[PDB]
């Protein structure tokens, strides 16, 4: 049982390790994706966010991270998996995830879209957040992984 | 080896309710379908005949074990070793409620993990309520229900 | 040539109410205002009260009919040969319950088209429910209703 | 010099709602919770064991001033020369039914402004009713509660 | 009666056909508007819009296609409309469309916003949402008319 | 006593009016803290947006208007604030907002979030709407001080 993890992870956070860990505890092997999403002009280019997730990722050992640019329903298709699981925060990420699991679901009908949920503690962030509290120069320690909260200060300089 | 259950009232179970036991049974080796008593929300069917009708309009599904239950949802998961908990995702409405729900039973039960799944466009819009309310004015339901369902329902409403 | 039906409870109605019949009657040629009996929902006010307090309020409005129905709402606009189906939009959560309504009335009556038309911003957030609760409890309630209906109104609460 | 009324059944009071007099007491001079008796509620406890319940638990903070109230909370506002009205806000559904709350006191008594403060993440997922839920189908509510609101809660359900 | 459906159609969707087709139904002259919208970065030209919309809506006797770059208020008023059309999908669209039609209320007092609601065929579907899986070479055929699938692929090429 | 009304105000709204009206009657001293907020690309420079907020606001008598660029958590400390005040719209900007607050609870936990509601008159406007009705020469008297619609069409000239 094979599941992937897709998203844009830029950078990946503290919500994003628990929802992925959540996945290791439920299926086999979960593919952590990071999507290239140019249209997003992420901060950090694919190379680095996969090398900062795999980084935040390894205690965890059924975890893969791997970069795409491709078609998320090619994609799945291409690594075997059956389950796509995406977390869910609030009522706006919500409607997006349906009109994408209904797009995803006509594109490869098998691939079953799962929605996690996150802790509490994590329930108010996302990358934009944290990334703009950041550019103030704000505490983002407690909404990262070291290596990521490390990395994101230097970008920042 | 992973237990799922899928808890509710299915008052009675609809085409909603068996697409998502269905793609649940895709996913996890043993699918619990749990019928709760409810007697909160006074239900039209007893809790025998929800599961009677829902055993037989699961009956193809080989990993499917239609119970009733009348414990605490995360009572009765534990006692099932069910560390998968199956909601169904509707509209926004049920969303805010779900979240809370989850919370709640992951208080009450950590080891047990919520999960959404996503009905088809053709039901996300039914409910049992809305069903049984269009029923009981003279509404044509056939189109939402198992074929068994709609008898034992057509048969509730003669009298 | 336009037939337009605009159901609901109407227990009482209000000045949202008004906007959306008087919106709709420079639309349609022809609207009906249909009072369900929704014995359902205990209302304050019998159906021929209703109908009464909606007739004198919406009189200067040439092309309202006002009407009572118990059929289920489908069935009523079949017939009457309405093909448009009136709905007014308040907030996000009714919209949640108006689109599923929508597309049960859809899939009962494909040739029934549901339209939703918007209040002003003045009646936005006011409903029977609100306004009777307020009454209930002393509060003033006279901006909300017609003249007609607050008197009914009044009257009905001191006994 | 200023007064703020936080305001609600309190059926019974939980640590979400010691979280908003709590932040409110920091914001206002003298903080007014006021019981309703929302008679129409059909609550599980009486309105003078909310009021105890209440006192006893937010009795620690020194500008809190426990009241009970059988009037339209708009009268009770005026009354006691408050001018904030303190809501807790907690999900999107709430917001909608606060939103329409919120005009229609403005509407009673546009010198009494309502106030929306957001509670811990800890309790965004609570409320009465589901902690009594919970509790009487045997689920542990403990960490909700006050103390002295979780042994009346206990001490109520086990007759 | 004259009923105007509003919106950038970059490009026209079935989506968009089903609610122009509705409003047919309904209203005696419906004017499909295609507003130039250059804020949005549009993928298509507005002739190119136009375009497609025309032929997409050519077998629908009733519909004028026609684009603007106007206030709407003002362009309702010069088509001699009465009626404005919207599509409603979901909670995010709907709280701005009400935003939208108090607006054009104040402009045109006698302009009236109605909403149709769509097939549950096209509930989860955009021209954004489209657009993107064309991006990544997914099959969109299911969602547009035959001549704009046909359109969208040589832009995309 | 004292408030920190933040926001963009770009420009400053009768909506915006309405709320800090509403926090004078309730706070000794509020602050209209206008964000420079460079990611969105406003309109108008901080120093337009801040004197424009200065003359929409001089007839209240405890409103000091001030520009920032700082993360919010520091300049209400350095403000010796206790209390943010935001207006609340509709359920979209709720969520944000929720995230926003729960942020500068984290970052400083004595500054309390608290929300206002806006008149209904304000219920449905924003900065963003007013000016793309402003583009395309709609009135916009109605939404406006006078200084600000005065500016807004010299802007857009
Ligand atoms: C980012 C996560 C994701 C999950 N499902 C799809 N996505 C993306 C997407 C969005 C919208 C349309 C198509 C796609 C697509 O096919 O791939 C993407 C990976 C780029
Ligand atoms: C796109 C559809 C639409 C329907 N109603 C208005 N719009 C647009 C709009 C958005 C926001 C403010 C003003 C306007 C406006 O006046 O025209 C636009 C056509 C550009
Ligand atoms: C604009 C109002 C505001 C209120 N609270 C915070 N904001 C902004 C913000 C958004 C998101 C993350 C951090 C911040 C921040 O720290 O400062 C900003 C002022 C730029
Ligand atoms: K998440
Ligand atoms: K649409
Ligand atoms: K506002």
């Amino acid at each position: 049982k094979r599941a992937i993890y897709p998203g844009t992870f830029d950078p990946i956070t503290n919500g994003h390790i628990d929802i992925v860990t959540r996945a290791t505890q439920m299926f086999d092997h979960v593919i952590l994706a990071i999507a290239a999403s140019p249209s997003k002009k992420p901060m950090f280019t694919l190379e680095e966010r996969v090398a900062l997730a795999q980084q935040a990722t390894a205690h965890l050992g059924n975890v893969e991270v791997v970069g795409f640019s491709d078609l998320m329903a090619n994609f799945a298709r291409n690594q075997h998996a059956t389950v796509l699981i995406r977390g869910l925060r609030a009522v706006a990420d919500f409607e997006y995830e349906m009109q994408l699991a209904h797009m995803n679901r006509h594109l490869m009908p098998e691939l079953e879209s799962v929605f996690l949920m996150p802790s509490k503690e994590w329930s108010f962030i996302s990358s934009s957040l944290v990334k703009e509290v950041a550019r103030h120069q704000g505490d983002v320690t407690h909404f990262l992984p070291e290596n990521v909260h490390q990395a994101l200060m230097a970008k920042l300089a």
